[PDB]
């Protein structure tokens, strides 16, 4: 299987067929630039019913002097750079001014107008210091905490959001507010863990594609998108600025007491690393696209810089383990029975991967070594490995997640790292580890992270986001990066001296 | 001792006591205030002569509303996130505006003032957009050829230089132009190679620490950094931006017919990996600090991607290899004599590293697969001890370097990929490659450059930079690092079946 979706992961956030009403979404034909769809809030904002617009060339509605550069651009395929377009819409004799945001996706050409007349507006002065200084600050960050610390201060500053945090995912996609800047109005979340389920899978993948979103108000009545016939196929809105969002997330922000929000994907290695996340606790926030893409730009600068600073590292040990490996290989090098010459090095063996126990099943015939008793349970643990995969270095910090019968044992208070000495898969090498107790602070009860309706099958978000002390058990400490290099390394040398043994008949 | 300094690794280019004069170098006491050094070209740039300037405190000549934030700024511990400084100079009744570039080095505070051109909204918005878009273009580079191409186009875009190239060092600290964007009317340096003696060691070392230098004109007059008595210790000007470059280099640049110069260090692994080099072939090039460090920032991001994008090189042959190797992994199952399992798909085994000969020496008996040396291949097969495998893959394109008897057969094997199968080192796979004649475009006879004055004991650069072919004998076509990879992978996979086979009989 492997994944293994829950109820939340089954929603299609991408094709709601409705948008946020504060500005208009059109799709143009190519090469006609003819309005094929138009969202029904068109009069409200533009001056025309959808009726009037469906099936006209676009140049009909544009003030004749700015017709040329706009067409010339829309037809460019260098588009995402050209944004934001200047659009002037002329009803009767009156001119309205919008920012055009255009993109092509799944064969359509979408254009979204946001009013740039009646504005929030950002004094260029501090727009200038944010992207000019901001860049310099980030680049001068000494460690991972200073980078985070700078990016939330700069973004907040440029946007005047009440709260703006850094949320960092973990290996199961649980969250964690590892940096924060705010105005004493908002309750500090620095520290709180959130469940994986707050940002479900169909979201998280969308967000790896579209690195920026903004909800200026949770209170709107979505605008349906009209078409003219032939195109009742639900239009794909993955890259719409104005796409309407899942209403249980509107309800979630409502249970969180935030009135507008905005976030930005952080990427390390083209998988979602974290989020910059911004809340207005009270009052809508209509942030102009320029200031959006300025903030978006500052996440891309952090993203492109995480690998440097989060490489504050630990390259020692690594040199230590590289030197424990040198000794062990030497022992086996020299006994004619290396299994018995490996476990004769209980220290170097235990200390290669930082384990508190270890085991060697070889031609029979278990020999245990450190502090991990099992024995009558170790037999279950072994043959369990041989069955369906366990090749190469298995590795888990919660052996009840895979082998649910380890909860019965010491648990990952004997945590596993293992592999087979050969491909025939009959001789293994194990590794066990104590428990990491660790009381963890949640935002609300995790186990009631989803509440249900009447009477109804319908999912609502939780109500309390108050702190909630959980003590997590089975999980041990993580198997760090190098610790799993030195397993395959030791695997590769167990194979060499074994190969040289038999070459010696 | 490693390096090994010819005649140029002496001249202390870091204490010339003179500056490129288009700006003013200052040295301020601390706590704040009061100047002890002043470049003599003070009055050209700034009104006042360096004798009115010497001894007085800075804020005396600064417009008053500007004077507190500035001395609050020149104290801050970390001024690198501050540059450029808003310095407003009030000579007579007029204000003149300068970029201030601040830095502390060897207990001394330096302030160099370039002239500033006042930042306006519309042109900044385009500058921001271009750093923002050139940045993603680096991120999205598939391979190193792409990553480089991006860099020089973007740097050029932002700067208006005639040429930007990417200059890569080899093992001897020689050079080669490996990517190039340029206005076409100026001569094309792509492909060229330059002797290790245009950038002597103390210059490479200096650029290892300071990553950006700009010579906006090569014909200029070095304003001397004058001072106050008691403060005559030579001025450590390494982290200066005005620091007058060493004179022989300026002859290098006139003689190269280049009028303005800019360069940026790239780092891979803390060693100096290459540069991004920039040239104005007719005209000057004064590039404001902001635009300047925004290219250095692209230089950081470039270096931080060297290793990833390069591993993705040949991302079509890698597939092939993976596929041929898949093929050999299994034809070594149908036959219990896995050796002939390789020798059947010898058309394979040879295309796996694009070798035209091979040799398998297994249990004392050897078999030969392509054009190979005489059956006294018992040569290299015995020849090795230090390096030699140990394990794993050994690899050359000058076998008659390490193992001189190969001069005999260097027309059927002047290169050699070989590894040893067992820790015993009785078993080897060997791959051969013939001598390839190979022609190497230098930039005018590289045996020169090491040139003297009259000859008086002064140093002088070359004179003709014209395409000087070298013809490199005794070598084979270089081994692609994905070929060594394929050979490494193959070796470990032969070991797994040499184990599995013996173990199970
Ligand atoms: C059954 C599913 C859901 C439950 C239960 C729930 O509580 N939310 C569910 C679905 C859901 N969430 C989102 C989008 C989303 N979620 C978050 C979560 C957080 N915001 C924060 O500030 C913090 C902690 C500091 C967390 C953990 C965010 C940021 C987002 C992005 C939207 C935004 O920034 O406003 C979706 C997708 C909505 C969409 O249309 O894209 C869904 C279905
Ligand atoms: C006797 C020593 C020298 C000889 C001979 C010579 O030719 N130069 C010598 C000394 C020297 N050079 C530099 C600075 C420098 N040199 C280069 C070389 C190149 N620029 C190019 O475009 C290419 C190829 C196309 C080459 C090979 C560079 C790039 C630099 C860096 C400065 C810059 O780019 O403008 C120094 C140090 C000068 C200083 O004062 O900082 C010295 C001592």
């Amino acid at each position: 299987q492997e994944v293994d979706l829950t109820n939340c992961d089954r929603e299609p956030i991408h094709i709601p067929g409705a948008i946020q009403p504060h500005g208009v979404l059109l799709v143009l034909s190519e090469p006609g630039l003819v309005l094929t769809h138009a969202s029904e809030n068109a009069p409200a904002v533009l001056g025309n019913s959808a009726e009037q617009l469906l099936g006209a060339p676009l140049g009909h509605f544009i003030e004749p002097s700015v017709r040329e550069p706009l067409e010339a651009d829309l037809r460019s395929a260098r588009l995402k750079q050209l944004n934001p377009l200047k659009v002037v819409w002329r009803v009767d004799g009156v001119d309205r001014f919008f920012d055009g945001i255009a993109h092509r996706h799944q064969g359509r050409l979408i254009l979204e107008l946001e009013p740039s007349s009646h504005r929030e507006a950002v004094p260029f002065l501090s727009f200038f210091h944010a992207v000019r200084d901001g860049l310099s600050r980030l680049r001068d960050a000494r460690d991972l905490q200073e980078l985070c610390e700078a990016v939330v201060q700069e973004v907040r500053g440029l946007t005047g959001f009440d709260r703006a945090i850094i949320y960092r995912f973990d290996a199961e996609w649980n969250g964690s507010v590892i940096a924060e800047a705010r105005d004493a109005r908002a309750d500090p979340y620095l520290g709180l863990h959130f469940p994986a389920s707050d940002i479900p899978r169909q979201a998280r993948e969308l967000y790896q594609l579209n690195w920026l979103r903004i909800i200026p108000t949770i209170d709107y009545q979505p605008a349906r998108v009209r078409a003219l016939p032939g195109h009742g196929e639900p239009l794909d809105l993955s890259f719409s600025v104005l796409r309407s969002v899942s209403p249980i997330h509107l309800e979630y922000l409502h249970n969180m007491g935030v009135q507008a929000s905005m976030s930005i994907s952080l990427m390390k290695d083209g998988k979602l690393w974290g989020l910059i996340s911004c809340h207005q606790v009270s009052g809508t926030r209509y942030v102009p696209y320029e200031v959006r893409t300025a903030c978006e730009f500052l996440g891309e600068v952090m993203s492109s810089l995480l690998a440097a600073k989060e490489g504050n590292e630990d390259y020692d040990q690594r040199i230590r383990a590289k030197s424990i490996h040198a000794a062990l290989l030497e022992r086996m090098a020299r006994e004619v029975d290396f299994v018995s010459g490996l476990a004769s090095q209980e220290s170097g063996l235990l200390e290669l991967v930082h384990a508190h126990g270890a085991a060697i099943h070889f031609h029979g015939r278990t020999t245990v070594l450190g502090q991990a008793p099992s024995d009558e349970a170790l037999t279950g643990l072994i043959e369990w490995l041989g069955s369906r995969t366990g090749e190469g270095v298995f590795c888990t910090d919660r052996l009840a997640r895979e082998y649910p019968e380890a909860q019965a044992f010491q648990e990952v208070a004997a945590g596993l790292m293992a592999f087979s000495m050969s491909r025939g898969r009959n001789n293994f090498v194990l590794w066990f580890r104590p428990e990491a107790v660790q009381t963890v602070n949640w935002s609300g009860n995790p186990t009631k992270a989803v509440e249900f309706d009447q009477g109804g099958p319908r999912l609502h978000p939780r109500k309390s986001f108050e702190l909630w002390k959980e003590t997590v058990r089975g999980r041990c400490l993580p198997w760090k990066a190098y610790e799993v290099e030195a397993a395959s390394e030791l695997r590769r040398s167990i194979i060499d001296v074994a190969l040289q043994r038999s070459e010696e008949l």
